[PDB]
């Protein structure tokens, strides 16, 4: 969806702004509550869990041939046991570490494929859980 995409975005955007990093490769109730808590529960999440992914990173190692698919599998992993809000988070601080691998490979333009990816997975395995127990708005209340 457009606001899904719009999420993801934001919050990709937000992680290569606070490491240094450029967001210039994706354009060229509320969602401000929604965007800001989100950008709020990764940094929180990031700072107990540095190890940032590697496992996962490492099995998908990620080029300009990777396919959907490929993506697909390796984010599952992190939904073996069901979709969680702490899992969804995880979810997000995966697609920005993955990212930033990325441009740190020279892959720059991965990140706005990326960005469809993971709105994409979003909506098909991610939106079912997140309606069925309080939509964004139960999540700005647990991370806002």
């Amino acid at each position: 969806s457009q606001s899904n995409r719009e999420l993801v975005v934001d919050f990709l955007s937000y992680k290569l702004s606070q490491k240094g990093y450029s967001w210039s490769q994706f354009s060229d109730i509320p969602m401000a509550a929604v965007k800001q808590a989100l950008r709020e529960a990764g940094d929180e999440f990031e700072l107990r869990y540095r190890r940032a992914f590697s496992d996962l990173t490492s099995q998908l190692h990620i080029t300009p041939g990777t396919a959907y698919q490929s993506f697909e599998q390796v984010v599952n992993e992190l939904f073996r046991d069901g979709v969680n809000w702490g899992r969804i988070v995880a979810f997000f601080s995966f697609g920005g570490a993955l990212c930033v691998e990325s441009v740190d490979k020279e892959m720059q333009v991965l990140v706005s494929r990326i960005a469809s990816w993971m709105a994409t997975y979003l909506n098909d395995h991610l939106e079912p859980w997140i309606q069925e127990n309080g939509g964004w708005d139960t999540f700005v209340d647990l991370y806002g």
